[PDB]
């Protein structure tokens, strides 16, 4: 079979030869008791970077070695990328949503093999399901695989506005001192209202994190946590995202991007937060009016803003959100650390090996199976 | 009687005119009981500039309307400093340990109406507690005050460390994308080996952090704590230092500067721990010896080092720890943010008002009086 694996670029500086450690936290089951991914075997040292072209998440020797063939790129935009030409007649398609090759109706139509579409990691927002559905192509994903690395980089972006950290780490970088000028926008966090739009796999996680900080825990979801849940966090429930807003000091969004979520942050919205809110937004950059967001901060309504996704993705070099004051923006990273790549790309074999067998795909990677949503 | 105030500057802009925020948080306590400062009232607003010279610690309107004198100045150093020349009648002694007023014993002998010496936060190795002993002043600091705070800036820096947060949010602010280049050096913090070198207020704080963490937490200290706080924290201790770096990931410094302490993270400590091994000191600079800090992260023994410390201080304009690879500093300010200032300030009222009043000064705030070692003093021995 043919497997096309589109991945990210190496580093400018070359795919790296010397890493920063030698190993990886021993873990054994995610929050729940999902166990972390189960392959037969893997061909990589978990640390390795495996999420660009040259790391190929560990499965060239796995595959050739079996009779099939791995073409690997990072070239996926628009109808003349490398991915496009090569989907044709592609058996299994992977890619990453840090780095996504989008399957819309038209590309899987022209799509004449395609059999399995494999997300290396969380959510596949970048397939068109019902195009899926409808052709009998399998959809799996790497479940749970960088949850917890998104809540640790949510909480991170929180305590960093909060205390202003990247303003305060320029003053040292640049030779300065400035005591007054770090701090004049400088707070604790302890004991401020904190609000997260969705608990799921992510902003429960956010939560359990932020709890021994003595925040006030707020959370909004369509579906209500267990009330013991409640109880052990100290959770106010939100009927709905408004009723949230006005008596919260940080608000994380961590809800999916659809109809009803699109530019939920917006002009009219953001007059419902407080004065000097903070908003962390790892879920999707459209969650947010893009330059709402940026007059918020720019008329110091809102005190600072930080995330990892942007709209559009990449973000242009001129994108506003990298320069407004008080942001805390990265590239779309947090779900792919070294250790979540080696978490997704031993996942990606483990499902591959199940397709591969004939054996069934962990129910919990199904995303569509047999012709419908499973 | 008369006040002498030290202050840092102000904002090279001016003094804030509008702040992020219209209050700060209600607190009631802080962890083991004790309670936030309690003066009789405030001339100020929580969350406003306090710690510079324009801001005054908000005392200005309660001392001169009650016939004292208030002098406030930023100039600190040397003989022929504001400070000096003020001190030789002042009664009272304020400075912040962020920019600290030295009461050295000749200068004690020269402040022939010090009655007491206040700090304005947490640590008065800036005053000669010998020389206060014998002369009868009192020396006293607002215990507590900012130990949260600090507490939050070691976690916040232990993850941006570990995760890579520095160099990634540059890649966003200069134009770039480069997700390679962000995570080559990029981990999880989950269940990853964290110790902190002392358990105090600090360091017990930033152990509560680090739990939902997933982590595995060690620790030593001089004195281990209750087996009880053992248990529900899963800590792991170690009798000496060095037991401690070689299973940790991150070490974070929460251990007070003094002879035994000086440079004990140097090139051959440094050699003890695992490569790749994170270090988070708010503590104090000279904790570490600088040079074998900057050789281990150009080497990649160490794989990020951040603090808000550092020796000397102001760090000169030079200093390698502001580019080495991989750092993640600030000037010296974790203690300092609004929300701590508001409280400290507070404080630092209270403390007069019971001093001028007559009553009692709260014994944790204590550290010198009568003419011995006192209150919280006199607990650190
Ligand atoms: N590297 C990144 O930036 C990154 C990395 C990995 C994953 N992600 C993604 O993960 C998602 C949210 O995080 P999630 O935890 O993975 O999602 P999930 O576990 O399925 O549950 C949350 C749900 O919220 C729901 N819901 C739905 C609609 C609605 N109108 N109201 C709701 O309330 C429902 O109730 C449920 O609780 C994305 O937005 C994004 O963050 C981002
Ligand atoms: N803005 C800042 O940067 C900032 C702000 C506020 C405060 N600080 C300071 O806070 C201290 C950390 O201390 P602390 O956390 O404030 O509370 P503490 O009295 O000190 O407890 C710790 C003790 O450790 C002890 N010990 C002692 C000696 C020894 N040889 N072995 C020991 O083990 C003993 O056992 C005890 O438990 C300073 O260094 C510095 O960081 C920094």
């Amino acid at each position: 079979a043919k497997v096309l694996c589109v991945l990210y670029d190496d580093p400018v500086d070359g795919y790296p030869k010397t890493y920063a450690r030698d190993d990886l936290p021993k873990i054994d089951h995610y929050p729940g008791g999902q166990t972390l991914p189960t392959p037969k075997a893997i061909d990589f040292t978990p640390g390795q970077l495996l999420g660009s072209v040259s790391g190929e998440l560990g499965l060239r020797k796995y595959l050739e070695s079996n009779g099939h063939t791995l073409v690997v790129t990072s070239d996926k935009d628009g109808p003349d990328s490398v991915f496009e030409r090569e989907l044709v007649d592609a058996d299994v398609v992977i890619s990453q949503p840090f780095w996504p090759a989008y399957l819309t109706p038209e590309r899987i139509a022209k799509a004449k093999n395609l059999k399995l579409a494999l997300t290396a990691g969380i959510g596949s927002d970048h397939v068109d399901l019902q195009s899926a559905i409808d052709r009998n192509v399998t959809v799996a994903e790497v479940t749970y695989c960088n949850s917890i690395s998104v809540a640790e980089h949510v909480v991170m972006m929180i305590l960093s506005l909060v205390r202003n950290y990247l303003p305060s780490h320029e003053w040292a970088r640049k030779g300065g001192w400035n005591i007054a000028d770090c701090v004049s926008h400088a707070y604790d966090l302890e004991a401020m209202h904190v609000g997260t739009i969705a608990a799921g796999r992510i902003g429960l996680a956010v939560l359990r994190r932020l709890a021994p900080f003595d925040v006030h825990l707020h959370y909004t979801d369509r579906h209500r946590l267990p009330e013991s849940v409640e109880k052990e966090l100290n959770l106010t429930w939100h009927a709905t995202r408004e009723d949230m807003y006005p008596v919260c000091d940080v608000v994380t969004l961590n809800i999916p991007l659809h109809s009803p979520t699109e530019h939920m942050i917006n002009d009219e919205t953001l007059k419902l937060f407080k004065r000097g809110a903070y908003i962390v937004n790892t879920a999707r950059g459209k969650l947010c009016d893009r330059d709402a967001v940026a007059r918020a901060l720019e008329s110091g309504r809102l005190a600072g803003y930080a995330g990892d996704v942007w709209f559009p993705q990449p973000a242009p070099k001129d994108h506003p959100w990298r320069t407004m004051p008080y942001n805390g923006m990265t590239p779309h990273i947090s779900g792919t650390t070294l250790t979540a790549q080696a978490r997704y790309a031993a996942g990606t074999r483990e499902i591959l090996e199940c397709f591969f067998e004939g054996r069934p795909i962990r129910d919990e990677y199904l995303i569509v199976q047999g012709g419908a949503l499973a």
